[PDB]
């Protein structure tokens, strides 16, 4: 079928957002990430705030709303996860794999650089590092990225029934989503992630994007969602 997006929340509260798109008739994928503490009017509200606080006052609604007001793109589906339940959602099912674009070590585990299979404590402890990573908050987003990636992969590969029913059972309690069978298989892990341009200021630390910027790549994911109508 045709273009379609998925904001990913990984919530604590929504401290992890990324926004993508997929074409899958050309194999496209767009994603943009947004730090959790983007300044930003929160839908349904009357107030501008951190985004990451949205979750808290309205819920995965006022989220999504917020996240599309900012960007000024429509999100159709998504995926919540409470990255606090890591561990369990990771250990019920099979492990998953992340693909770790960097080798550091934490907690007693070294992490090398290419696809690795983590179990729950794995991959717990992958989310959880953060001085040793030089790109800051942005890495340890990008980690906590990986880690729900490699769930909906790990998830998006079961072919039984009663595996994936009893799995669901479990699991639906810490993951949230109103995904078809077909996106979900859609957005299995070409690819083109992009960089939210801002700057932060200490007055009490905010985040601010770049305006300019902003319009450039909501510009980049429209034209990544438009229905070609042609003769």
């Amino acid at each position: 079928k045709d273009p379609f997006s998925v904001l990913i929340m990984g919530v604590d509260r929504a401290d992890t957002l990324i926004y993508m798109t997929v074409n899958p008739k050309t194999n496209t994928t767009d994603m943009v990430s947004i730090p959790r503490d983007t300044y930003t009017k929160i839908i349904g509200k009357g107030t501008m705030d951190k985004i990451n606080h949205s979750y808290a006052f309205g819920g995965t609604q006022m989220t999504v709303d917020t996240v599309e007001n900012f960007l000024d793109v429509p999100v159709d589906y998504f995926v919540k996860v409470n990255m606090e339940s890591f561990r369990d959602v990771v250990d019920t099912l099979g492990g998953i794999t992340v693909n770790s674009t960097f080798a550091f070590s934490y907690d007693g585990y070294s992490f090398g650089k290419g696809e690795i299979t983590l179990n729950g404590k794995e991959a717990l402890a992958y989310t959880r590092m953060r001085k040793e990573d030089p790109r800051g908050d942005f890495g340890r987003q990008d980690r906590q990225r990986q880690v729900i990636q490699g769930i909906i992969n790990k998830g998006a590969n079961i072919s039984s029934i009663t595996k994936f029913g009893d799995m669901f059972k479990v699991v639906e309690n810490n993951v949230k989503t109103n995904l078809t069978f077909d996106n979900m298989w859609d957005i299995q892990s070409h690819i083109k992630q992009h960089e939210l341009k801002g700057t932060g200021t200490k007055i009490i630390y905010y985040y601010q994007a770049d305006e300019s910027a902003l319009s450039d790549i909501t510009k980049e994911l429209k034209e990544s969602l438009e229905k070609k109508l042609v003769p």
